[PDB]
């Protein structure tokens, strides 16, 4: 009996965690890959008793517009969460943090000043910084979310879109900028860490105005025959070895209180990033978010 993860996490770097649950629980896990919105489409179109068991990765609590497409269930763990992280939602249990940032080739920038968005609109940066397509990518559509939440203005969302290239894939975007093409992009930590770690001249900027930061979750979609081991493998994926695990192997920081920021690579503490007041975080369906700013 197989346990069906869908996930937008790649499968060569969660594998390694879930083998370790296929042999603790004697089940095999399939993993089904894609964008977060892709996977959360086809999901939705799945009949029931063709839907796997587990959503894992992405930042659900932002992008679900179905939530009848998933199974109300609070976690063991969710007392040991950070508060102002804890999901609010019933169906997604909060799982991992990652900021947003801004990336910026450091060979190109000279004496061009970028601290924020507001930065990135200026002259000689026009036409040459990049950002994906917040209708596709979840990258991009926090990035506008953060835009938004400086002024509540679509304005503002629509002046920087009028200022950066739109490239559809969010891995383009740290690619692009880390290669030269452009001198800035609006990526995401554990992108620009992977792609400064490999040698480019990749500066992470955390926006002075506000950072977003990703709450990545899991959630127990709702199918007709769900797996017995699922509930189980939220329970492992937020205990607090695995936490600690996660935390070391990757530039994400744990959802957990009793689980430190502190691991081998580079990393800001969450304390020291310039994060949006939450009051600020628009409280707006991903789908209506988006049909705003069209």
């Amino acid at each position: 009996n197989v346990l069906t993860v869908y996930s937008p996490y790649q499968s060569n770097l969660i594998r390694p965690i879930l083998n370790e649950f296929e042999k603790q629980e004697h089940v095999k896990i399939e993993i089904k890959h894609g964008s977060t919105q892709v996977l959360l489409s086809n999901l939705h179109n799945e009949d029931f008793s063709e839907r796997g068991d587990v959503f894992m990765g992405g930042v659900l609590s932002e992008t679900i517009d179905h939530p009848e497409d998933f199974v109300p269930y609070q976690d063991t763990s969710v007392t040991q969460q950070l508060e102002d992280y804890r999901s609010n939602n019933k169906y997604v249990t909060s799982f991992l943090l990652m900021p947003t940032v801004i990336v910026v080739n450091s060979d190109l920038q000279g004496d061009i000043k970028i601290r924020g968005y507001q930065d990135l609109l200026q002259p000689i940066l026009k036409g040459k910084i990049a950002y994906s397509n917040p209708n596709t990518t979840t990258t991009g559509y926090q990035h506008m979310r953060a835009i938004y939440s400086m002024h509540h203005r679509v304005s503002d969302v629509h002046q920087f879109q009028n200022h950066a290239m739109q490239l559809s894939k969010t891995s383009k975007v740290i690619e692009d900028v880390a290669k030269g093409k452009y001198y800035a992009g609006l990526s995401y930590e554990q992108d620009a860490r992977t792609w400064k770690n490999k040698g480019y001249p990749v500066s992470i900027v955390y926006p002075i105005e506000g950072t977003m930061l990703n709450v990545d979750g899991i959630a127990l979609v709702k199918n007709a025959h769900p797996h017995p081991k699922r509930k189980k493998l939220v329970q492992y994926l937020t205990s607090r070895s695995v936490q600690q695990r996660l935390v070391a192997e990757f530039d994400a920081k744990s959802i957990r209180k009793d689980v430190s920021e502190q691991s081998d690579q580079s990393i800001e503490n969450l304390k020291n990033i310039p994060l949006i007041p939450k009051s600020k975080l628009p409280d707006i369906p991903h789908h209506k978010f988006l049909e705003m700013i069209q």
